[PDB]
């Protein structure tokens, strides 16, 4: 009766419905609970067949036929049917359903079932990464989702190698093995419990006491001490801290003001004291180790005087605003340093307010009831291609229109044209993406302050084949006990 126990670092901030499950711990749970037709490996990010019975057969440039894995089953016993696959795509694509993820499949024109086994995928244009993106659209049980979406959001039913048992905020997420799963990554333990330990001291203690076998997001100050008994490995990651403005609210609609507040921040002090060197001031949308990294034409290295000159040019004589920030432990350590830099400026006064992530977005950001936010973000949980990473924040309406309120600008429209150019025209995508990034880096509606490295601690003697993620989350796919 072997079990796994893990210490997770992000509180539950969304439900588990893949239509909208953007919170880290939710996404990390759904890698185990759901399957795309093809999935990405949480460590290697390589694609593998999941619900797809074999490699998608491409009839022509716009048309793909995909077949279902014989005997596929949802956790409630029903079979995975081709109607479920179609419902899964149509509901993400349906604007009335309010998904957070349709801007990850803009190339998809139709998803039609041809019979009990086969689904035709019709594309609006040739798109090379069609297999790669299927991991974003998890296949969901229509007949359960239609009896009540919010009940499914709280008790997710999937076809993955683990079934959901229960989830209790501040406590734990619980899974059990799915014994009819017939994919590539069957569950190697019976019971899996994820303790929700967002407090750094508590997370460390759990691991250092031996009460859990691995923990996410090792606190930087505790990293070396924990190597005494445990493997600790720090991975370079797209994971970042962004600065987000409400671009409908004066004076933050003036890019001139948004730039000054980046210049005012002393990133080096931040990297030394909070991250003990394990992060890097942003020099572009990507981190400098990302394969498509191309240095941006705007850089924002600590320059107070430029920040002053820019505010004077904007006509800011006495700005007061509240900074909203999430509750994560390392975001709490960054907030004073940030505020100290802004409050150093002659014309700016800044107060601070922390909120749980879930409440920050649903009660403040989603409603425009803010001015300035810092929060962590890691869209590479969805994959690593540049268009994916840009699209998260800059395609469509999910962030630019519903959240940072910049879709009204000409720069926004020009970023749309550039993003669409680059996925239609692979030959010219590099050039198009550099123009889009330079526009983003000059306008800074939402833009990274730093990218950081992720430490994961685990016990090599107790687990088998565990590897740390280059993103948020833990993965126990193919991971055994001992
Ligand atoms: O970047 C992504 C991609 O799903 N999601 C981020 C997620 C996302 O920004 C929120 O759910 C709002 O969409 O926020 C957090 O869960 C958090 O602030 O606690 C971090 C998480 O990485």
């Amino acid at each position: 009766g072997s079990t796994i126990e893990a210490g997770i670092a992000y509180p539950i901030s969304t439900g588990f419905d893949p239509l909208t499950s953007s919170g880290a711990s939710s996404m990390a749970a759904n890698l185990h609970i759901f399957e795309g037709l093809v999935d990405l490996h949480p460590v290697t990010r390589q694609p593998y067949l999941a619900l797809a019975a074999k490699e998608p057969e491409q009839k022509d440039d716009l048309t793909y036929y995909i077949s279902l894995r014989e005997g596929a089953m949802f956790h409630d016993g029903s079979p995975v049917t081709t109607e479920d696959v179609v419902y899964s795509f149509e509901r993400v694509l349906d604007p009335a359903k309010a998904s957070l993820f349709a801007q990850f499949i803009p190339f998809i024109a139709s998803v039609t079932a041809l019979d009990d086994n086969v689904v035709e995928f019709k594309l609006k244009y040739p798109f090379a990464l069609f297999k790669e993106r299927l991991t974003i659209i998890k296949i969901v049980p229509k007949h359960i989702v239609e009896a009540g979406q919010s009940a499914f959001d709280a008790k997710p039913i999937g076809s993955g190698p683990y079934k959901f048992v229960s989830a209790t905020k501040d406590d734990r997420i619980v899974f059990e093995a799915n014994t009819v799963y017939n994919g590539h990554y069957p569950a190697k333990v019976e019971k899996m419990t994820w303790f929700l330990l967002s407090d750094d001291a508590a997370r460390v203690t759990a691991q250092e006491s031996g009460r859990v076998q691995a923990i996410e997001s090792v606190p930087y100050l505790d990293a070396e001490r924990l190597k005494r008994k445990n493997n600790v490995e720090s991975v370079q990651s797209f994971g970042l801290l962004f600065l987000m403005f409400n671009c409908e609210k004066a004076p933050f609609d003036n890019p001139k003001v948004r730039q000054a507040l980046h210049y005012a921040l002393d990133k080096q002090k931040l990297i030394d004291i909070v991250f003990l060197g394990n992060a890097k001031a942003a020099t572009s949308y990507l981190q400098d180790t990302h394969p498509d990294y191309v240095k941006a034409s705007s850089q924002y290295d600590y320059d107070k005087a430029k920040a002053e000159k820019l505010l004077a040019e904007a006509g800011i004589t006495n700005l007061t605003f509240q900074l909203l920030a999430t509750d994560h432990a390392w975001v709490k350590e960054c907030a004073p340093l940030i505020l100290e830099s802004w409050n150093a400026l002659s014309v700016v006064k800044v107060t601070l307010q922390h909120l749980q992530s879930g409440a920050l977005y649903s009660a403040h950001v989603d409603k425009g009831a803010y001015e300035v936010v810092i929060a962590p973000g890691d869209p590479s949980v969805f994959g690593n291609d540049l268009d994916l990473l840009l699209s998260w924040w800059y395609r469509g309406d999910v962030w630019p229109k519903r959240r940072f309120r910049w879709a009204n600008t000409a720069e926004y429209h020009e970023v749309q044209k550039l993003l669409d150019e680059a996925i239609k025209n692979p030959a010219g995508s590099k050039v198009a993406w550099q123009k889009a990034i330079n526009i983003i880096a000059e306008q800074v509606p939402l833009y990274p302050i730093i990218h950081r490295k992720l430490p994961t601690a685990w016990n090599t003697k107790k687990l088998t084949d565990f590897q740390p993620l280059p993103t948020t989350g833990l993965s126990f796919l193919g991971v055994g006990r001992t």
